[PDB]
């Protein structure tokens, strides 16, 4: 049949892969190769003009990570997808792709640090302006847009306490004022929220967390319309950024894809029961997860959002010293950045990651001295709480 | 000892790696992970400040891509390596690292078709201006010069008739005027051109070629001073192209380049022997070859490069047709785009690659209908020559 | 703490596992190596003596491997784990370790074909003589049991219609008359059934299916007591099999079994819906699932099992044909050999495995015209069953 | 054209391997499966008969590892290769195919380790019998020979002072008897000598050591006529070692083999100057290196070996400490036992693998208190001979 016909779950299975061909091998082969071999000259100079199917040459496409871009387009619901290198080479292909010297970008303020620094300091070095907002209030991406606004940018859930931005009611701002609607949908994944459906124009993720869930890949995917995802292969990975991800990754992508549904479901379950612990602590001052009632926008997550996700944040009492009591103190969970893992990860921001930063810098930032990031993984609920319940009261 | 006092056959086995310091594992692991645990706040504050070594998270660095970087400084006599996605990607990178709005570079006009399409068309939408010279007359690229030039770029040998760059004196004119040289080195391996010996300030090479040589990586490499690298680092991979190199890929190389001394020589030793052949064919019009006396700059080939490369370009006689009929006669010799792999390839640019293209725009850039590009493997020299033989005597 | 302390969930993720010691990083490196090198001729002295921890050989151990080997060990509650080539591997290497010429094997008959095979044919031409038994009949193999009786070995639950052994029963009768029991785990795994906690001596598994879950190893392990597994080690696999695992294969088993509890979760949710579709079905006479209340042995299986596993088998009405006509209808379900992967494969061995097999021969081993064997995936149960109704009435 | 027709060097690159014929990748997929899909129940039927050609399951065969099998056929020039888990489950499946309870096998003394132990050992508990003799006199081979000897079994070059076999001579000698002749060719590779075209029937290799050549593979292979290797593949390893090669280890082989040629050469041109620098110094003894002309069987060496191999044994004054000294102060060679890698490996079986021996014990073995056994790799031999240099004359 057509598998995008087939249940979500088949289609995380099944969708953009096939037996081999040849062999009928049921894993897709690694095609770790860097170029493909012509019958003819003919045949060379159809796919050059692209007058005939075929690969040519790994950084322009490649039969591994074409599985990878198909399978993700389906989930997505869109038309196409890109794999990329990293999570940031989505991004800047993506926007480097759209974008030239006059244009202008409206952007989230609660984004991905790294994304945050390459708007803020590398677009504008290429006369690329950006106008910085609270995304959570819609009305301030309509005051910031310009007759040059190219494309709306915004992550949701976003960092660092998990605040929602309503994709829906962006997305009809945008597109009311000739721009498109990008999202950053890294933090759900397909399985929990799907920004295309919403309006959205194009979707990228870091594949470096859920996608591939494992802990062992970097890499990132783009998904949009033909048109678009054709600019962004033939111009922005080809002669831009150069950020074409290696066929291993891809498989391995494709491998930890697989299981997306179940652990999703997993992440997500555990997730729910620790924040409902965590929010009856007496030493946890605050906690934000989408699943908890108290959420600002728990309403607009139901309607946005399948599943509450597999991240939680949360503030300890006695801040600075308190984190970092907390979490010199915990055995099983992780001091890691990332997230999207099978192992549960925690980090403190503003004793390690934010440790350089100014203290007044940081909260502009939404980071206060007793925030933490707890990234769920598959363990046994009880285990995590009570890793986290004897590190809390050490702390504390 | 140290492992920039040995002999460079030694140096391209051992440096940049060691036995595994856990384990005494010989081969260098591959560090397929996205992140790094840290044993407490503390440890994680201070590498994020870097007042400590040690990693952080892939995108960032690795213990299996440092080997490959470390080594690849050794062999250029460079003091710090930077891998990326492609050999796009090590360009890129650099020159968006080193270049913003209003700035302008001098490149060589004879320069690989993809990087030509990025500083033709993509760097100007950036608002920085690029001036094509003919190379191989230094006074041009003085000519170009301007107040705001900030890098000479140039490949040499260049395609596609591997005519030659004077580095050293294209250097001593770019530092004069208080611009950078960036050399990309893909043709020549570090084992048969040293750019910074002869005083460029960058070299690029894509990897996919020589250095990896097995024709199953695609990847590049920057190198550089220090202060250079960590800013292409931090900067121009972290947030502009995120070209990074997957730890499997970075694995893949080091093994690849752990023959390159020995492949280089018999690739050199091979093309030598099948361009002699070419120039005593009366089918055959013209042969370029750094190796053969003709050569219009055999001179300073001598002087610059320590063999004459793998790579041969030739015409035959009877144009587009011939080239055509030739290429689709030989039995051994693969038709496929790249080069450097241990088996020969082939191709004929203008029934191929640029058949889409106009003649005389295939002219201006040096490309007749009889052109063709050889890429000699580690075959027997006699098996190719006879494949040739046979082929070009069926065509012609 | 003790990894052997921690939920069942929690040990699948971390049992055997920690951040690598040189790096931090959080995915067990792939030690792709097949040397380790000594800092001292007394370092490597001390190791050959056994005087010292430490590695010395691919062959004989590794630390990727060693990960999945202790891991196991804690899933089975083993004191020690040996990973092989193939599960076939662990089998032999098993037995071959125990056995010498002479002695005597009891086994049950309705085990995989192949080591059916090997028990046959090759061991009695070893001088190692081999009873077959209905070990659903624990009084059968005591029947069988003689002085040089040095193994009793079965396979629960067996190969075709999915009948039941029960170990503890089994394991007290091997016991009093001084014989060892091995278990083959392979289609439950650790998570479903754990025989050395009834009682068995030694547990095998084929990793090919449940254990990596990903359809692309071949692997096998051997989990026992460190006195047996030593020999297995430096005896069984050193000398005899030589059924060493890659290092490859080990992390992609490792990286398999991360996801094994919802994994398993899922295959039997998804499985024990599609049997009672199946038990409604007018078209199918038979359908052999543990999870069903009409399985002969069903309390048994309460008790020895935790969940009623992801294999079903049925009889199709109409036999061989109606066999072939079902299998040559599905859409969703893919025809191969193997099980245990995140796809739904099927299987009808008298018109494929076993069609060069007599009819007679066949139904000896249980193998009626009509038996279709399934390994049901990951995919959403309604679409495997709307694919397994349609193939169903079109055949019937 | 066929491969079988090339040039050495060609095969080498070539032999075995095709562009894939669904995309024209150039590497070989890396088939990185257990499993094969049919399109029908039929497909599926003639497979399993034998009637049709394709795949069904990675342990029976791989598409991969099929290249790898074919190249090494090539370049043996046997009918048909076998991959396998390591060099021991190459000779053990070898000989487990041959021999039963009753039969009896005459081998060479001077052998790899683990082979003495699986000869001395285990085959006797099997019922097989072994008698041992010295090889370097043919004569003793015929006076071993019994009415139920099926196999001679020779290595060549022998361990540890590469003694040699006249491999002619004594295929002849087996063959008068009725029996086959196994040689291990591990040390030589088919570049260097080729036991098939002088009349053995089947090849061994542990591709460990020089076929790999890269230090990170474990890995064998065998050679030989069409019907034994049938034998050993649907026998020896489906039933009874199960010592399946994982795809990702012989796409790594065949990786590693490209460069087979260019490696042996220059091995082999280092090892010459290495072992004259040795053979001119005081404070060493005696130097084993079949390329001297003082080896005590030079003629045969020059008859049947190509080159004269990388490996050379030598014995320092002083003995025990010395040898102890000396391998304590390399600094460029690495302390490891295997053999054949890019890296040159040294080592001190006196004091490092056999010092768990006893004295006399070991010289029976052929192995004096000052014996060292040096691995020549790819770094400049002025590099590798100041370094022994050095360590000679602080140890003496
Ligand atoms: C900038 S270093 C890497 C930071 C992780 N991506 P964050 O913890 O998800
Ligand atoms: C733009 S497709 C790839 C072209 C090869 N890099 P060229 O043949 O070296
Ligand atoms: C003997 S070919 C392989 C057969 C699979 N192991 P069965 O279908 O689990
Ligand atoms: C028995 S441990 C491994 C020993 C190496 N194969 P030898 O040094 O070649």
């Amino acid at each position: 049949s057509d598998c995008r016909t087939y249940g979500f779950n088949t289609q995380i299975v099944h969708a953009g892969q096939q037996p081999d061909p040849s062999t009928g091998a049921l894993s897709t082969p690694i095609f770790q190769t860097s170029t493909f071999v012509f019958d003819s000259a003919e045949q060379g100079a159809a796919r050059f003009a692209l007058e005939e199917s075929g690969y040519i040459y790994t950084r322009l496409g490649n039969p591994t990570t074409d599985a990878l871009e198909k399978k993700l387009a389906v989930l997505e619901r869109g038309e196409a997808g890109l794999a990329t290198a990293s999570g940031i080479s989505a991004i800047t292909t993506t926007l480097l792709t759209l974008c030239q010297q006059g244009d202008h970008i409206v952007s989230a303020s609660a984004i991905y640090g790294c994304t945050h620094a390459f708007l803020s300091h590398s677009m504008p070095k290429f006369g690329i302006n950006v106008s910085f907002v609270d995304a959570a209030k819609p009305e301030e991406i309509r005051a910031a847009m310009r007759p040059e606004t190219k494309v709306v940018y915004i992550e949701t859930p976003a960092n660092p306490t998990l605040s929602l931005v309503d994709i829906e009611t962006v997305a009809g701002i945008a597109h009311q004022q000739g721009a498109l609607l990008v999202v950053d949908n890294t933090f759900m994944s397909p399985y929990c929220q799907q920004p295309l459906q919403l309006g959205a124009d194009i979707v990228v993720h870091s594949v470096t967390k859920y996608i591939n869930g494992h802990g062992d890949v970097i890499g990132g995917i783009i998904v949009g319309k033909q048109e678009f995802i054709d600019q962004a292969r033939f111009v922005g990975l080809k002669d831009i950024t150069g950020g074409c991800m290696s066929p291993f990754n891809a498989w391995l992508t494709l491998r930890g894809v697989k299981t997306l549904g179940i652990r999703m479901e997993r992440h997500c379950e555990n997730a729910l029961k620790i924040a409902r612990f965590l929010e009856g602590h007496p030493s946890i001052t605050r906690v934000y997860y989408p699943g908890l009632s108290s959420h600002p926008q728990y309403e607009l997550g139901q309607r946005q959002m399948s599943l509450p996700g597999g991240i939680i944040s949360f503030e300890i009492a006695g801040g600075l010293e308190a984190g970092r009591r907390m979490i010199n103190s915990v055995e099983l969970c992780l001091l890691a950045v990332s997230l999207g893992d099978t192992e549960t990860l925690i980090q403190h921001p503003a004793s390690m990651t934010h440790s350089p930063v100014a203290p007044e810098e940081r909260l502009k930032a939404g980071i206060t001295d007793g925030l933490i990031r707890l990234s769920v993984g598959l363990e046994d609920p009880e285990d995590i709480i009570n890793d986290l319940e004897h590190a809390i009261r050490k702390a504390t």
